[PDB]
Parts: C-alpha cells; structure tokens; sequence
C-alpha cells in the first residue's frame, strides 16, 4: 500500500531497523448460533423456502443445516434455478443443488411433493416464531 | 416476496393447510481457523499494522486477536483515524481504538513508540512467514 510505503521509507531514513510481514499470529473465530426460517411448512412435514437470488453465505447455511439435522426436510423453491452462482461462473444455483442433493423446483411447489407421505418433524428441536 | 405469494395463492388454491413463518431451524456457523500478519515489527517488540479502510470485519477480528493474544503489543497506523466506522455513523476508527485500549497513530509510526523499551516477543507463540 501507499501507506505502508510511506511508513517503510520513513524507518528506513532514521535507520530503523524492522521486520517486514515476517510473522503470522495464529487465532480462532468462535462458533456462533443462528436460526434460520423456512417460508413453508407443509402438512406432509415438508419445508419449503423460496429463493429468488441465492448467495454463497446462503448456500453454506443450508449445507450446514443439512448435516446437523438430517431429520429435517427442507427444500426449495427458485424463481430461477438457472441463474448462475455469480456473474461468470458456468454453475447455476439447480446444479449447486443436484450436487448436493438438495430437492428443488421453480415458481410453484410442484403438486408431487405434496403427495408425499407424511413424515414426523421433531419440532422440539425447533423454535416456534 | 411477489414469489412467496403466488406459492401462497397456489396452495391455498389446493386446500393445502400450511404454516408460514412459524418455525425457526437453530444452526451453527463453526469455528475458523486464521493468522494475521501485522505489516511491521519494530526492534522493541512492537507490532504494528497500516489501514486506510478498516471495516466491521478487521475490526471485529482485531479485538479476537487482542483477547487469544494478550502477550503481543499490537498497534495501529491509520491513513486517517477521523474516518467514520461506516456510513452514516457519529464514531470513528480513532474513537473506536480508544474504547477498546488499541494504540494508534495517524500516518507515521510515533517516534515515541520507537524509543520505548524493548520487550521479549514469544516467538514460539508465532507463525514465521
């Protein structure tokens, strides 16, 4: 930076002696909880969240909500399912989830997922709104 | 949401009874592993790191740095200390600093700090880089 440069040139016309960016100071950044709200409950015990832009902090939530509670089914609902993860990768947001094995559709929740055999939700694990 | 809403009138549209907003999933964000490397080390054992922008994220780093790394002397040079902490706020990097005991300067590292005594540097506890 233009800044540092500034300070570097001053320590050295004062013959100051230095280290330059020569140590790393190890440190953790503690867990943290969150919730996280499902636009949808179903009577089947399917959860339905709809998307319209889906950014990467959203995509690492739901891969962490999927591995601490694989009871739970969440899916969702794009108003597009082709955008791409961002403006020049050639993945959109359905491939991110066919990857993952996330169940997914576009605008409408389709008529076979309401279907679906009723499963129990562990709703003590949840928090009511 | 224009999307949730036609989901909405295509449920209701089937007689499907669902909950909308009720339930919250509660989740974890793990903990991160990082380093931080300050720009110099001066000759006494102080380190010090340059900022022109130091936003929310470094400085919410900074203070997890102080609390894991009590044992370091760590200060800071800014490009300016008046700048806001962003947009629209009344408190300023310089101000921040003063609250949670950060020592800082404005442009150049203080002569003074140069001159104080040197101070043994734990560098067992460090990463070279």
């Amino acid at each position: 930076s233009g800044l540092e440069d500034k300070v570097s040139k001053q320590l050295e016309s004062k013959g100051i002696k230095f280290e330059y960016e020569e140590w790393k100071v190890p440190y953790v950044i503690p867990a943290s909880n969150h919730t996280y709200t499902p636009d949808f409950l179903l009577p089947n015990g399917i959860f339905v969240k709809t998307k319209g832009l889906w950014e990467s902090d959203d995509r690492k939530k739901h891969l962490l909500i999927r591995e601490q509670h694989p009871e739970l089914d969440i899916r969702i609902v794009f108003s597009s399912s082709r955008t791409k993860l961002y403006k020049g990768s050639p993945t959109s947001y359905g491939e991110f989830c066919e990857k993952h094995g996330i169940k997914f559709a576009d605008k409408l929740i389709p008529a076979e997922w309401i279907k679906e055999p009723k499963k129990e939700v562990p709703f003590d694990r949840l928090k009511r709104k």
